[PDB]
């Protein structure tokens, strides 16, 4: 049932460009950038929680063609327009220090792709990934953890579960269960898809939870900036409770890191009721409900 690797490198999808609009906000932090790529022409399917490989153009210091980057894909099966024909990417342009001489420094696979034209030809592979697949069972309930274009494969979740196009076109799947994403970003302005994520809670109270850590706007009871570990601790219990159901499937995704201080909020949690949080989530793994992409 699960598409993957209908394209590989050695013979990629030539997709082309229809849009790439910004997604950060005026007084935000960084370039994060939705693209959107046309499929038609070819048999690129796909579906939610998996990733495409783009190939950027050029060669590295070394003179040797630069390889595929991965990135997990934003839209639905259906695409944006919920037509079949695209797919959608949540690229932030990569920069950083000066201890990788020069000054600063610009990703290659990421800075190709924020800066990439409408009309231009893309090289696609894939899809990749099974790790991170949303269950069937529309009364699952979903914990969603996200920081930065983490909330990529969220996206696509969400989506399916409440944008009226998808609901009319998945006769199968009219989610009623209870999701809960907790998103972390610098600002207000780094809020990706900040209006669709509110309008989703507005329109579903009891089907969708949205809980912000915005770093430079907020800080946690210990005076520190606010970040993701922060917000799971503070709502350990509630989290714990949801987690206990045998229905409940929890996604993680992002830069690595956000890993450690979730297991310690969620292990003084399920403490609390005798439960060694460690080996339950073994378990939750090895059941297919664990879910972790970090990079
Ligand atoms: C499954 C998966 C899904 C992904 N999904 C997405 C997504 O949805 N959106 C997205 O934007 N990215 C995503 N990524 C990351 C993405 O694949 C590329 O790694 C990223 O875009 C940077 O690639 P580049 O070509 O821009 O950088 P490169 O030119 O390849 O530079 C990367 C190198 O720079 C270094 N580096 C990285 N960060 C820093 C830093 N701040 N300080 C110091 N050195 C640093 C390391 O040497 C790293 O190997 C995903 C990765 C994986 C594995």
């Amino acid at each position: 049932d699960v598409p993957v690797n209908l394209y590989r490198p050695n013979a990629p999808f030539i997709g082309k460009v229809i849009s790439n609009e910004p997604l950060v906000k005026e007084g935000g932090i960084g370039i994060v950038q939705h693209i959107k790529f046309d499929l038609t022409g070819g048999n690129l399917k796909y579906i939610e929680g998996q990733s495409i490989g783009i190939i950027p153009p050029g060669v590295d210091k070394n003179g040797k063609p630069e390889e595929l980057r991965l990135y997990s894909i934003a839209s639905t099966r259906h695409g944006d327009d919920v037509d079949d024909k695209t797919i959608s990417l949540c690229v932030r342009q990569l920069e950083y220090k000066h201890p990788e001489s020069g000054e600063t420094v610009y990703g290659v696979c990421s800075t190709y792709l924020t800066h990439i034209e409408p009309g231009s030809e893309v090289k696609i592979t894939g899809p990749v990934g099974k790790e991170m697949l949303l269950p069937d069972d529309p009364e699952a309930n979903v914990i969603m953890l996200a920081t930065g274009t983490g909330i990529a494969p969220m996206r696509t979740y969400l989506w399916r579960m409440f944008k009226d196009a998808e609901r009319a076109a998945n006769p199968e799947y009219q989610f009623k269960g209870f999701s809960w994403l907790v998103f972390g970003v610098p600002t207000t302005p780094n809020i990706l898809y900040k209006e669709e994520l509110e309008e989703i809670q507005q329109k579903y109270p009891d089907n969708f939870r949205l809980t912000y850590a915005i770093s430079r706007e907020q800080k946690n009871p210990q005076g520190g900036r606010m970040y993701i570990q922060d917000r799971v601790a503070e709502h350990a219990d509630q989290l714990w409770q949801l987690i206990k159901n045998q229905k409940t499937h929890t996604y993680i995704c992002g830069l690595r890191g956000m890993e450690e201080g979730i297991d310690a909020a969620l292990s003084a949690a399920a403490a609390k009721e005798g439960v060694t949080w460690s080996d339950y989530q073994k378990d939750l793994k090895k059941a297919g409900r664990w879910h972790v992409e970090t990079y």
